[PDB]
Formats: C-alpha cells, structure tokens, sequence
RNA sequence: AAAUUGAAGAGUUUGAUCAUGGCUCAGAUUGAACGCUGGCGGCAGGCCUAACACAUGCAAGUCGAACGGUAACAGGAAGCAG
C-alpha cells in the first residue's frame, strides 16, 4: 500500500560570488509490495522539502516487476553506469541478503527472498537505478511462453 | 526420509559531482602474548624461539618348563650339643 523509504540524503554545494550555496538531495524509493517499485531523486534547500519532492517523483514513474511467489524470477544482472549489480532468487526463509540501497529497493518492491551483491561503484543513486533496471527487465515464464510461441508447460 | 538454505556494506581525494584507485573499518579464527581483573566445574590444549648445553631420578626386560649351578633367602632333612 505504497511503502516508501528514503535511502540516502546528501548535501551538495554550489559556489557563487558570495560564497557557497548548500542544498540537499534525497533519494527515496516507494513501492506497493506486489511488484511495483519506483525511485525518486528530489533536491531542495532543506531536507524535508527535498524528501517531499523525491517522494512525489518516486510515486510517479513507477514500474511493474514480474515476481514469482515473493522472489525473483531468475538470476538477473543489471548495470547503470558504475553500478553493476547481481541478484539471485533464493529459497523461502532466506530473507533479503542485499546491501543498503539495494535492500531498500528490493523490500519496497516486495521481494521477500533474494541474494544480492552490488559490484562496481556502490553510489546509492546509481545502484538503485541499476537494481530497478534489472528488476524491470526480468521476465516471467508466461512472458517467455508468449515470446517463443509455446505453452508455459512446454517450457517449464 | 535427510546430508550445499547460498553471496550486505561503510568511512576517506572534491567547493560540490560522477568515475578510477588505494588506505582503513565492521566478521570469523589462534599452540597465541601483554595490560586490568578473576568464584566453580566439565572436555581439550600447553617450547611456535636454541636440531642450544644438560645436574638428578626413571623410560627394556624377561624365561629355572633350554643349561651348568647356589651368592642369598625360606624351609625341611642327616649330624648333632642345652
Ligand atoms: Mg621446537
């Protein structure tokens, strides 16, 4: 029912004639726990405002994910520029074995049993982007059946 | 019947950013040592260095059913003296 959680809040600076201008960026992630997950990156002069902006962004532009019984559909890799991510379905009771950002994104998405690792850069925004991309691309057996022109029973 | 149920990151370069890239940390372990402290038990372990030098005691004897035998001991026998 739209569970949301803020991964990282980071202070960034701009320089002007006067001096430095600080502002805050908030990376949040929302999801319905049934497949839908979406991340948002808001910027404002103060943290709460930034978070609100991020939340609105995340709530819009969500994406559907094919989940098989609260777990992944197959082992999937994902990249986004520096962040290359691996995530593998695991037996019921394994829990989310996943990094920071990754854990958040998976949890809001609704995966209950995963084995993840973040290779490459572990920059939260890029890592979240990578995970969402991987989750999105991951197809289900009904999808493969549709593509190949067979029944799901012939493929298994 | 069961005996692979298995994979987490963080700090640190920049006014800020992403990347590269090192350093550091979170875990487990030990024939450990040192500091402070210290009640009991169970089960293990205990010269990693000088294969350096070694006082002293012990760590390989046994068989008389292989053999001459009796140093003893322990006993009887024969000779005896009270
Ligand atoms: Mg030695």
């Amino acid at each position: 029912e739209l569970q949301e959680k803020l991964i990282a809040v980071n202070r960034v600076s701009k320089t002007v004639k006067g001096g430095r201008i600080f502002s805050f960026t908030a990376l949040t992630v929302v999801g319905d726990g049934n497949g839908r997950v979406g991340f948002g990156y808001g910027k404002a002069r103060e943290v709460p405002a930034a978070i609100q902006k991020a939340m609105e962004k995340a709530r819009r532009n969500m994406i559907n994910v094919a989940l098989n019984n609260g777990t992944l559909q197959h082992p999937v890799k994902g990249v986004h520029t520096g962040s290359r991510v691996f995530m593998q379905p695991a037996s019921e009771g394994t829990g989310i074995i996943a990094g920071g950002a990754m854990r958040a994104v998976l949890e809001v998405a609704g995966v209950h049993n995963v084995l993840a690792k973040a290779y490459g850069s572990t920059n939260p925004i890029n890592v979240v982007r990578a995970t969402i991309d991987g989750l999105e691309n991951m197809n289900s057996p009904a999808m493969v059946a549709a593509k190949r022109g067979k029944s799901v029973e012939e493929i298994l």
